[PDB]
């Protein structure tokens, strides 16, 4: 309930921009956990042992899981490197998580201190 530290706000309205229609073209892969089994990805947990999507960091965010902004960015990049991790260089989702991994780090750059 207690209002969010400076820079957790800053990453709150980063999450925000995550999740929002200006980047849905390419965000849309990251929005909830990976579903191993529905996408027939069954080495999936065998390689990423800690699965991480926006979905996730939102709930932690909204439960002040989070207590600095260290602690947030750790699970934005756990989620991108998940995805470097597990897909070949060349496939589209990597290109996607690129994209938006490009996003997060030019506005996380610009955290107030
Ligand atoms: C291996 C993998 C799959 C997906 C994924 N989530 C989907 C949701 C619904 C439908 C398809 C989904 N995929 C696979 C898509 C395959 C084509 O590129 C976009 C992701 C996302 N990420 C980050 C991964 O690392």
């Amino acid at each position: 309930m207690g209002k969010l530290s400076e820079q957790l706000k800053h990453c709150n309205g980063i999450l925000k921009e995550l999740l929002s229609k200006k980047h849905a073209a390419y965000a849309w892969p990251f929005y909830k956990p990976v579903d191993a089994s529905a996408l027939g990805l069954h080495d999936y947990h065998d390689i990423i042992k800690h699965p991480m999507d926006l979905s996730t960091v939102k709930r932690k965010m909204e439960n002040r899981d989070y207590r600095d902004a260290q602690e947030f960015a750790a699970d934005v990049r756990l989620m991108f490197s998940n995805c470097y991790k597990y897909n070949p260089p060349d496939h589209d989702v990597v290109a996607m998580a690129r994209k938006l991994q490009d996003v997060f780090e030019f506005r996380y750059a610009k955290m107030p201190d």
